[PDB]
């Protein structure tokens, strides 16, 4: 399944992405190089993702299909749910400032974690190995 560390290895699109979002030219190129790992632990329905950055280290608890607050490193809120599909974690994500949704899909290929993300028209990958 999911549980495992996972360490990221490459990005797709990942600053065009954030150039979307709202993210200035610096902080791009150091969220592109965030030395990102997610520690995913699972209890029943409820998920753990120990989230730990070259930004920041925090634990982030949800529930799945139950509604949770999550905010990015830069301090933009999102509120949303993660649901199972299938063999997929399907994310459906709103910004609690301008409303805009945002969208994210976690699946494994292989031995790979790949996580994907679209906003506005733009699509971007953030694809881990395990540890
Ligand atoms: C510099 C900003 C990068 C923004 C990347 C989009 C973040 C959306 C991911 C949603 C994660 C929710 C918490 C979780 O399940 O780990």
């Amino acid at each position: 399944a999911f549980d495992g560390t996972w360490k990221v290895d490459r990005n797709e699109n990942y600053e065009k992405f954030m150039e979307k979002m709202g993210i200035n030219v610096v902080k791009r190129k150091l969220g592109a190089h965030d030395n990102l790992k997610l520690t995913i632990t699972q209890e029943g329905n409820k998920f753990t993702v120990k989230e730990s950055s070259n930004f920041r280290n925090i634990d982030v608890v949800f529930e799945l299909g139950v509604d949770f607050a999550y905010s990015l490193a830069d301090g933009t809120e999102l509120t949303g749910t993660w649901t199972m599909e299938g063999n997929k974690l399907v994310g459906k994500f709103k910004r609690v400032d301008n409303g805009k949704e945002l969208i994210a899909v976690r699946e494994i290929s292989g031995n790979e974690l790949i996580q994907t993300y679209t906003y506005e028209g733009v699509e971007a990958k953030r694809i881990f190995k395990k540890e």
